[PDB]
């Protein structure tokens, strides 16, 4: 059982998520 | 059992999600 | 059992999702 | 048992999903 | 048992889905 | 323009969905 | 324009969703 | 424009969602 | 433009979500 | 523009979320 | 007289998991 | 007279996990 | 007379985990 | 006379974990 | 006469963990 | 000699939104 | 000799929003 | 000789928002 | 000789917001 | 000889906000 992962990212301008996990509620009652 | 994954991304301008997991509720009651 | 996956993406301007998993509720009660 | 997959994408302007999995509720009660 | 798959896509302007899986509810009660 | 809807449900044991909207990806690349 | 909706549910044991909206990714790359 | 909604739920034992919106990633790279 | 919503819930034992919005990542890289 | 919402909940034992918004990462790199 | 809807549910028994 | 909706739920029993 | 909604829930029993 | 909503919930018993 | 909402909850019993 | 796959994409132009 | 896959993408131009 | 995968991406130009 | 993967990305230009 | 992975990224330019 062997798992290998490789990631290479190049970003000029970032306004969002890269390799990220985001949670937002924004709920209304 | 062997799993290999490779990722290469080039982004000029990012406004969304790249290799990301996002959750948004935006619910209304 | 062997699994190999390769990904190469080039993006100018991103407003959505690339290699991403997104969840949105936007429900109304 | 061997599985091989290769992906190459070139995107100018993205407003939707590329290699992505999206879920949206948008339900109404 | 061997499975090989290759994908090459070139996109100018995207407003929908490319190599993507999308789910939308949009249900009404 | 008038819309009227009425729902009545009686459930002993639930393992699935009742009056629900579910989305599952379970995709593989 | 008028919309009226009524819901009545009785549940003994719940393991799933009742009047709910659920999203699950469970994707693999 | 008028919208009216009424909900009544009786639950013995809950292990899932009632009138809820849930998001789960559970993704793998 | 008028919106009216009414909710009444009775719960013996709760292990999940009632009238709630939950987000969980549980992602792996 | 008028919005009215009413909530009434009775809980014996609570182990989860009632009228709540919860976020959990639980991610792994 | 009914000009709307009448829904009746009656269950006699027990639920065991 | 009913011009709306009437919903009735009656359960006689016990729930055991 | 009802021009709205009437919802009635009656449970007779006990819940044991 | 009801032009709104009427919600009633009645539970007779105990909850044991 | 109701032009709003009426909510009633009645529980007879005890909760034991 | 090819026993696999060869995919070639060539685009000459510009994309304007 | 190729027993796998070769994918080539070449774009000459500019992207303007 | 290739028994795996070779992916090449070449972009000549500029991105302006 | 490749029994794995080879990924190459080349971009010539500038990004302006 | 590659039995793993080789990743190369080259960018020539500047980023201006």
């Amino acid at each position: 059982t062997q798992r290998l992962a490789n990631f290479l990212v190049h970003s000029g301008n970032n306004f969002g998520a890269i390799l990220s996990s985001t949670n937002v509620g924004s709920n209304t009652y």
